[PDB]
């Protein structure tokens, strides 16, 4: 079990180079977290908007983006959905590397698009040290 903090979190993003990625700030990458898990690795919503699931800490859906036994999917990542479950997050960040280079770009991420995509987040990640 891990939870981050926001500018642990930042740190880690910024390593795996995320700043910019596709055009989309740091501080786009960190808000998602917070608002799609609050920085919970282990973070598992049961039933989305379809009989899928979402997983981990950028709450990856299991209909589109990973492998479960609960249902078929696009897998598109490929690679079971529980591997988003786990304290270390590499395989998180390379499955988001993903998909953000489909048409939706981090729109893909609904609690980004209702609490990120409309804020001002130039002071987000000041009290960082990057």
């Amino acid at each position: 079990m891990k939870i981050f903090s926001k500018c642990e979190l930042a740190r880690k993003l910024k390593s795996m180079g995320m700043d910019g990625f596709h055009g989309y700030s740091l501080a786009n990458w960190v808000c998602m977290a917070e608002y799609e898990s609050n920085f919970n690795t282990q973070a598992f919503n049961g039933r989305n908007s379809n009989g899928s699931s979402d997983y981990g800490i950028f709450q990856l859906n299991s209909k589109w983006w990973c492998k479960s036994n609960s249902h078929s999917s696009a897998n598109a990542c490929n690679i079971m959905c529980s591997k988003f479950l786990d304290d270390n997050i590499d395989d998180d960040i390379a499955c988001a590397k993903r998909v953000v280079k489909d048409p939706n770009g981090m729109s893909a991420w609904v609690a980004w698009v209702k609490h990120c995509k409309g804020k001002d987040l130039s002071k987000y990640l000041a009290s960082c040290n990057l």
